[PDB]
């Protein structure tokens, strides 16, 4: 019953808090970080207990490497958490197409194609454990206001991933998402720290508590998806 | 303050009974509204007198007030109200004679919708003192068709409406959320879940730690049923 | 191919504009109005060309009477448009339960149970023409801001009606809805007059143009369902 | 001013060709972007030289600029831009070798999403002068599963995202909406629709009279397919 999770976007923000939270909950954890300074940050805390890969989620071999080192260290993979993401800083549709086009390629490369890449790399091992995927979506998957059109459209595509993959991969593999927002002015009156938004990830990964949850997006946004 | 207190309608059967067992196991003081004396005896055989139990009909406002009043007197405050008592419509067709439709509609909306309003009205002053939360039981019928007739599906969509309107209205003080279970006691995940399997979202949504940033949210737990067959 | 429509809530607002619009488009029209002054208002314009019933949608016999007089005058019924509705004037959940309870009963009696009543009364004739239903929903069926909790919940229930009835009654009868809002400050910068929101009703009723539309809600709200 | 002008991508086949025929019949001046010369000849055999036609690939930004530029030179202004060119993924499975997934993904998102951005970028300055509208072709795959693989469904969900973000961003000047067709050439309505059957929502959404109050909206026209089987 020893469970193993692999987390992209793990070197900062919600991803770093997920590493802490799944470690605290008993999981073995591997982590994909952008750079060596983030790797040292995890090493100062967990010493050698993690498998850490330093690389770019946009490279598929980096994703294959993360799974390969996970299985080689811990033997199997139970949950893959696709989380690395990037903002568009409210890029307006009026801008020069040269800027729109390059920003689109990066936003969609990281926020959407990387998830396909990470899940393709993780799938053969998730089938042997009948494991699960948890993707990071956004308030921008549901409402306008928190990004430009490129970002909001990339976060909607992730919602389509959840429903399509959950359906294709059931009954064997559960696929879900978490839609955080307003973190680090909401109806709840505060911005949350990344530590406050981790619990939905743990429920959706849990083999006991989430055994019957697939196709589901859990919003955790202070009510931003509602009104302002 | 540490000690948390939760009050649960529809608590003598199905999901509601498992919410009692689950919240008691997590350390809550639990009060519970139950339909009859047999269900009361079920809860006493297991928990003796640790619970506060009211027997009666959730469609009666005074009963909801009684549930709250006993909760406060027995436990002092109220942190979470779970409105969960529900009724089905057994796939009532719209072709049926209006006399039957009219009766079922009154029973479905009184129980699945109006009595959610009544429970929340009765719980509000105490939830404001603790800045607590509400969790409503919605349904897979809140999102997709197939699992009921049109009365049931319309009532479960109305619950989605309450979740959004009340969460907006009561913020920042009170959080309001819902759980949409489905296919309980054939899904894409290949099995029907026991009520014991679907309680974790309620615990998350009531927890002041894990759920402090969640309002207006609806957590589906349906084995993929909303996705389709 | 002569088409016949029956409209509730026809004496004012969108309902009155639907009477004008379907008449202008060639339909025979019957209309349910609240009172005799509204009936005179329609008579001043259309003289005796309509079947007008004066009554309360909450009474089922009034709904049966509207269909009965429609068939007796025009022979058949092609489209039923459930439109009568009522607001809650932002009734807060904090109010005395006595006020909440009575307001709920009226809001749900008119906005939801009346639609079931009108459709039950209209169904046997819609089956013979394989006709259609068009319900009036609201921006409040999708977003908060335009009503109290009772109203917003009643308008969500109508969305559930559309999906349930469309599914139960297909292939024979199409069931759809229109969600108007901000009529008589939106992102489009103006409030619309009821005349501006009628075209979706005509498309969903049209036997040629809407032959393939069922289960559908058409928002016409100046973008209110978006942001503010 | 009376005379309206519409520009349509994906115009040589399927729904796009029927949009040409439908808008021409409603009285518009029509320009059209088409994939090859055979489809150009199809449009000329029917309309002679009344149309402005550009042959080329919607994934190339300069082609979109060319479409607009010819529209203005031939007709003076532009009232509506319909981004409609699409491609399927033939139920590509996520188990397939990544080389294949990576290729399909690039082709699907370039055509179904990126080139919508490109067309709208090219049309914007002219739509602002007329305070015109945009209509995008979404899909039943924007709402439900079943009608594609995960790439296709994700791209069609991204279009829903564009509709909401652009309508919010461009208001009050420019309206932005979408049509979600499905099951074209088994549905709850019992038949598959010809492309000729699904054009009315586009006409409504482009009309400055009938659609002046519609933005951020998506009109499903799918025979009930989103409801389920």
């Amino acid at each position: 019953n020893q469970q193993v999770v692999s987390i992209t976007g793990a070197g900062s923000g919600i991803g770093l808090e997920l590493v802490r939270s799944f470690k605290l909950a008993g999981y073995c954890v591997s982590a994909l970080v952008r750079n060596e300074e983030q790797e040292a940050l995890l090493c100062n805390e967990f010493k050698d207990a993690l498998e850490i890969v330093v690389g770019d989620v946009r490279d598929h071999a980096t994703n294959e490497k993360l799974i390969k080192q996970t299985i080689d260290r811990f033997g199997h993979l139970d949950c893959f958490i696709a989380n690395a993401g990037i903002w568009d800083y409210m890029l307006n549709i009026e801008e020069p197409w040269e800027k729109i086009s390059s920003s689109f390629d990066e936003i969609f490369d990281i926020n959407v194609k990387s998830y396909f890449s990470g899940i393709s790399a993780a799938l053969p091992e998730l089938k042997k454990t009948n494991g699960s995927v948890v993707m990071t979506a956004s308030v921008s998957s549901h409402a306008v206001g928190g990004g430009g059109s490129c970002y909001i459209a990339s976060k909607h595509a992730v919602l389509g991933m959840v429903k399509a993959l959950a359906y294709e991969l059931a009954p064997e593999i559960r696929v879900n998402a978490v839609s955080p927002g307003g973190t680090v002015l909401t109806p709840l009156g505060f911005a949350a720290k990344p530590e406050d938004v981790v619990a939905p990830y743990l429920l959706l990964a849990s083999r006991k508590q989430g055994k019957f949850i697939t196709g589901t997006v859990i919003s955790i946004d202070g009510g931003m998806a509602l009104g302002r």
